[PDB]
Parts: C-alpha cells; structure tokens; sequence
C-alpha cells in the first residue's frame, strides 16, 4: 500500500527474496512489481522505494531493467526515500560484484532521490563494485551462490534497519 518493490529477475532468486522482504515488512505495507511489467511511470506513485536487481552482465544491467533506465530522466524523484538490493556472485564476478545496483542509484539519486539502507561489506570476499560507497554498499548486497546460508539473516537484519529509515 506504501512501499513500491521493483524488481527484474533472471533466474527468479532477487524475485523470491522481494516476496521474503514483503512479508517481513507485513500488514499489505510493499506491493510487488516485476518490472518487465511495468512502466516507469508506476514510480512515480510511490513515496518509498526498494530497487531490486541482480548483477549477471559482466558491463552491463538485467535487459528489463535496462529498458526503464532510458526512461529514468523521465522522472522526478526528489522528496522520495530509496532502498537498494541484488543477487550476484562475489567470486565469479570479483571485480564488477552488485554493479546493476550501484548503477541504478547513481541515475536515481541524480534525480534526486535520497538513498536509504546503505549496507556494510564486511563478511563479503571480492575487489570491486559499482555499488561500493567504500566502506558500504549502497544496499544490501546477496549471494546465493557462495553465501546462502547467510541469506534470510541479512534480509532479516536490512528490513528492521529499513523499518526506522522508513518511519515504519
């Protein structure tokens, strides 16, 4: 009713993880949108967001999501309190891990979005990341290929950090 969860999938795990995050938050708080079904318009109707998108493309971003980026000029997002999450794989992609989300924020907070949720890198092995703010990630960073045992901990740990940022 209040939070819009976008998000794009390739392999259905940051879409999984987006219902998890939904029912953590509870009472019909978030309402899902797959973005291959959306428009970048639907946006614009949220005060609060959470942007979910893995990072699989070695230099570039999840095709549906590539296509609303194009469209994100198109849009005013000052006033509006954003989170960020992804999927990806730390060793496989040491040097570009959680890129997707790192990329989105830059063209969302130059629209003048206000990141929320910013998340510490400890426990995570890898060099880089578009996403690393340097002592943070610019949202909560997954791996279920080489930590998802650690998985519904730290969604557990970001929604109640999430829950004050959010006013909720």
């Amino acid at each position: 009713k209040k939070i819009g969860l976008f998000y794009g999938t390739q392999t259905g795990k940051t879409e999984s993880v987006a219902e998890i995050i939904r029912d953590e938050f509870g009472n019909d708080v978030v309402t899902l949108h797959d973005v291959s079904q959306a428009e970048v318009t639907d946006l614009n109707d949220y005060q609060y967001l959470i942007i979910g998108c893995p990072t699989w493309n070695i230099g570039e971003l999840q095709s549906d999501w590539e296509g609303l980026y194009s469209e994100l000029d198109d849009v005013d997002f000052n006033g509006k309190l954003v989170a960020y999450f992804g999927t990806g794989d730390q060793i496989g992609y040491a040097d570009n891990f959680q890129d997707a989300i790192g990329i989105l924020e830059e063209k969302i907070s130059q629209r003048g979005g206000k990141t929320v949720g910013y998340w510490s890198t400890d426990g995570y092995d890898f060099n880089d990341s578009k996403a690393l703010r340097n002592g943070k990630f610019v949202g909560l960073a997954l791996d279920e290929d080489n930590q998802s045992d650690l998985t519904d901990d730290r969604i557990k740990s970001w929604v109640a950090q999430l829950k004050s940022e959010f006013g909720l």
